[PDB]
């Protein structure tokens, strides 16, 4: 009965759920304004970057050091951690110009009274009460004054240090106890909170890509007038009386420092109005601060706390009724309940942000909490929890409590900062072996040159790993070439048959792709060319060509010995094919025999060319400056036009010949060994042909994905990735496809596509893992594009010297899936060529018609020469 009058009188201090949703929405707008780059400097809620980028792992370990500067205690803590199950961190502390740092800073040996640690150079966690502006984990300056984190160091005569808000320290120690804790919260002398934000949302820090803890400083929510319609006569007066009038308006209606004073002032207003005490106001009731937050807890805590109201009201010298002790009780509830409901509105907004960032239909999140009002007040926690869960029904939230706070939380942030830095240099020492200097890439260029000579030399051509094989392709297309030409493209991902229909005064192009069943690729050679010619027939019919008599160019991309344009002998099947009775055989004969067994059409097989050569001719039809061809794909190879005088395996010195380099075998004689890593060695030794195609295995095919998953497995074993947990998929050779490198490195911001892939190889991965995985794919694919570039530099610069030129303008026909679908690799190769062959001006061109079109052109050119 007396309550209902207080309830009615304090009516504006009892806030409905509807107005708490209004408030939380308002605080989200305040949230975005402080994160935004234009709005920040005018934002009331500053949304400060913490530079804490990871919550605790569970694996942290070490001896750590730290100090609480809050000024109440001025304590200095100590802690040690270990990665075993029991999570207790051993904690021991005792409380406490240029002379100004060194005053009690003498305790470096004085807090060694326990472990006498002054011989141990040791990391330092640092928590700092006053306000600052920090640009890094270690850096800051006070506004209420130059440097700090660096200035406390020159007072040295050992440390590694970071500086953190007490709300972040709270989140971090609750994080080591529960790994789901993304929010710190303090309700105490003051009130603030921090949470983990996505780096794409933090404009004030460059990044994209990652999470950072944001120190909201919500104490200042409302300093611009956004809370005025819920603020109160009593709030205005607490503000005007404050040491900081105008600032911290939300903190003042929440924090413990102002709650006693807020109910006092309410008593005074009611006494003066005859509603309490019979208007008899003692002297002490008018003295500021005598009704204290401590008292609000006592009145509300106990069985009969209506007596302890009476006990306190008389400590202030009054004559309370019982109906007076009842009113002071409910005035206490209304103040502390409004405080609790207000932290629930602004948490409701933070939890709604994290839910959005995350993508989960129900947020599962853990709030680390601390501070006088939360822990000691009997009912504040129950009302905060109950009120949050009502404002976010799609929550599942759980709160935790940290004994340490600003003390051990500053140590725990040093444990995570140390862990990260330690695992980083570990990963970086590895990745550095795949990072090649300018000088190194010139040496690669130089070594490719002598290997090119070695193979062109008839003396050394037998031992030489880069064979420099003659292609018997000497003649560009010339003016009039007429007629229909069949071509074949075999050995790529796509086997296809082509009819290029060439007019003069105009190349008409037609193709079709056919599958080769694994059973046929792995069958007998009869079955394989029977199948190929059954596709030629299905195509002739598809074209209404039926049995017409057509010449045939043939792109066959396997290591052959060519004795002439129409004769080449297969050395070894590669890629998918193992078909019997083929290796060691003329490939044109095997094809011709399969055409006769079909007994349908007459085909004249004029030429067999490597895909490099076919690609160079395709691109040269458009661009007459194209003297080179390059594949980066299932495999890597290249060809240029050499001088007949330099091709000793073919008699005569007049003119040009294209030479298939087989450059993938560069390094089969050892010449790359001192640029090769353990992961190269391992990929080589577990491959199908150990010791063969070493350069190919650094720059292309499946081999790139294998280098990645060899690195990722090396990292995981060392606990440097995925928190040490190995997937079974990840253990499988070939599982990490080279197209993942393109997808992972094309990915940005949330890195969702990287995670999708890591899921596929079923791995339990954080968003920081995705960043590390993307780092690895970028190193590997850059070493690939730089190596390919160092080879292609030697190629083009040799063409330049052969011709005496001071400057060479060349075009390089390129093809292969890795070159055209990877985001950076064409870019980085071109840069490497321009960097390593300054005297050459190299265009690259991307065929789009495939190497078949050049097979058909090489055929047409070979006809006119005989016609
Ligand atoms: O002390 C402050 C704010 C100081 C400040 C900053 C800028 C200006 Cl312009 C002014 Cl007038 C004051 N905030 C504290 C939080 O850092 C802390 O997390 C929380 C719990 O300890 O207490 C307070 O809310
Ligand atoms: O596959 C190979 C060669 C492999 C090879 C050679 C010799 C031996 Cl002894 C052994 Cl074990 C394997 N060469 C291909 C080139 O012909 C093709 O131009 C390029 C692009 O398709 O892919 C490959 O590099
Ligand atoms: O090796 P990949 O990724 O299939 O790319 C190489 C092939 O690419 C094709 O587009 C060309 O037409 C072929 O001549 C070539 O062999």
């Amino acid at each position: 009965d007396q309550v209902q009058k207080v309830d009615q009188y304090l009516y504006h201090m009892r806030l409905s759920d509807e107005t708490l949703l209004e408030i939380s929405k308002r605080f989200r707008k305040e949230m975005e304004k402080g994160l935004g780059a234009t709005t920040h400097p005018t934002a009331a809620v500053k949304m400060l970057p913490t530079f804490v980028r990871s919550t605790p792992d569970g694996t942290e370990h070490g001896e750590f050091l730290a100090l609480d500067l809050g000024g109440t205690n001025f304590r200095v803590l100590w802690v040690k951690v270990t990665d075993n199950g029991l999570q207790k961190v051993e904690m021991e502390n005792q409380i406490y110009g240029t002379q100004l740092f060194d005053h009690i800073a003498e305790c470096l040996a004085n807090f060694m009274d326990k472990l006498q640690i002054k011989d141990k150079k040791l990391p330092l966690g640092f928590t700092f009460s006053f306000p600052c502006h920090q640009t890094k984990l270690d850096e800051s300056f006070l506004v209420s004054g130059r440097d700090v984190v660096a200035l406390i160091r020159k007072a040295i005569q050992i440390d590694i240090v970071a500086v953190v808000n007490d709300t972040v320290g709270t989140m971090m120690t609750c994080g080591y106890d529960d790994h789901n804790c993304e929010i710190g919260l303090i309700v105490g002398t003051g009130s603030n909170a921090c949470y983990m934000e996505e780096m794409r949302h933090i404009d004030m820090v460059e990044g994209d890509e990652g999470r950072m803890c944001i120190n909201m400083e919500w104490g200042a929510f409302g300093d611009d007038g956004s809370l005025n319609d819920i603020r109160t006569e009593f709030d205005q007066e607490i503000d005007m009386g404050s040491l900081n009038p105008g600032k911290q308006l939300f903190e003042k209606m929440i924090s413990g420092m102002y709650m006693g004073e807020l109910v006092r002032l309410i008593l005074v207003k009611m006494a003066k109005e005859e509603l309490l005490f019979g208007g008899k106001l003692s002297p002490e009731l008018l003295n500021t601060g005598r009704f204290e937050t401590k008292d609000i807890s006592d009145i509300e805590g106990e069985k009969d706390g209506i007596r302890k109201a009476r006990e306190v009201l008389m400590r202030l010298g009054l004559d309370p009724t019982q109906e007076d002790c009842v009113a002071t009780h409910r005035i206490c509830q209304i103040v502390s309940t409004r405080s609790a409901s207000l932290c629930a509105a602004t948490l409701a907004a933070v939890l709604q942000r994290i839910k959005e960032n995350k993508g989960e239909e129900r947020l599962r999140s853990t709030i680390g909490v601390d501070g006088s009002v939360y822990k000691k007040h009997p009912h504040f926690a129950k009302r905060l929890h109950k009120t949050v869960r009502r404002l976010v029904p799609g929550c599942d939230v759980r709160f935790l409590r940290s004994e340490d706070g600003s003390g051990k939380g500053a140590a725990m942030v040093t444990a995570v900062a140390y862990r990260l830095a330690d695992q980083h240099r570990a990963r970086q020492k590895t990745l550095e072996h795949l990072q090649l200097s300018h000088d190194q890439l010139l040496e690669v260029k130089r070594r490719m040159k002598v290997e090119m000579e070695r193979g062109l030399s008839k003396e050394t051509h037998a031992s030489a790993p880069v064979k420099m094989l003659p292609t018997y392709v000497c003649a560009t297309p010339d003016g009039t070439e007429k007629g229909d030409f069949l071509a074949l493209d075999l050995g790529g991902t796509n086997f296809r048959v082509l009819l290029v229909r060439v007019r003069n005064g105009g190349v008409e192009m037609h193709n079709k792709i056919y599958a080769i069943p694994q059973e046929v690729m792995h069958g007998t050679g009869d079955e394989l060319f029977d199948h190929i010619v059954q596709c030629i027939a299905d195509f002739l019919e598809y074209m209404g060509m039926k049995g017409v008599s057509l010449p045939l160019g043939f792109t066959f991309s396997f290591p052959c010995q060519q004795n002439s344009l129409d004769e080449s002998i297969l050395l070894k099947w590669t890629k998918g094919f193992k078909a019997s009775g083929c290796e060691g055989e003329d490939v044109v004969t095997l094809l011709k025999e399969a055409i006769h067994r079909r007994e349908e059409f007459d085909l004249d097989v004029v030429a067999v060319v490597n895909d490099t050569v076919g690609t160079m001719m395709t691109c040269g039809f458009e661009d007459p400056h194209c003297e080179v061809g390059l594949i980066v794909g299932t495999g890597s190879n290249a060809c240029y036009m050499e001088e007949m005088r330099n091709v000793e395996l073919v008699e005569g010195e007049e003119g040009r010949m294209c030479v298939n380099m087989e450059w993938g075998a560069f390094g089969d004689n050892g010449c790359l060994d001192d640029f090769r890593t353990e992961f190269d060695v391992a990929v080589d030794e577990l491959s199908l042909n150990p010791g063969k195609q070493r350069f190919e295995k650094m720059i292309s095919g499946m081999y790139l994905g294998e280098i990645v998953r060899n690195i990722l497995i090396d990292f995981t074993k060392r606990g440097l990735l995925f928190r040490g947990r190995i997937s079974e998929r990840l253990k499988t050779r070939g599982i990490f496809e080279t197209k993942f490198l393109s997808q992972i490195e094309s990915d940005c911001l949330a890195l969702l596509q990287v995670r999708a892939i890591l899921q596929h190889l079923g791995l339990e991965s954080t968003c920081d893992d995705s960043i590390i995985v993307k780092e690895v794919c970028t190193v590997v694919a850059r070493r690939a594009a730089q190596l390919c570039g160092a080879g292609m530099a030697a190629v083009v610069d040799r063409i330049r010297e052969n011709r005496g030129l001071d400057a060479l303008k060349v075009t390089v026909g390129v093809d292969g899936t890795l070159y055209k679908l990877h985001p950076h690799f064409a870019k980085v190769m071109h840069e490497t060529v321009k960097d390593l062959a300054p005297k050459c001006d190299v265009s690259f061109l991307q065929s789009e018609d495939g190497s078949g079109k050049g097979a058909a052109l090489i055929t047409a050119v070979a006809c006119r020469i005989r016609e």
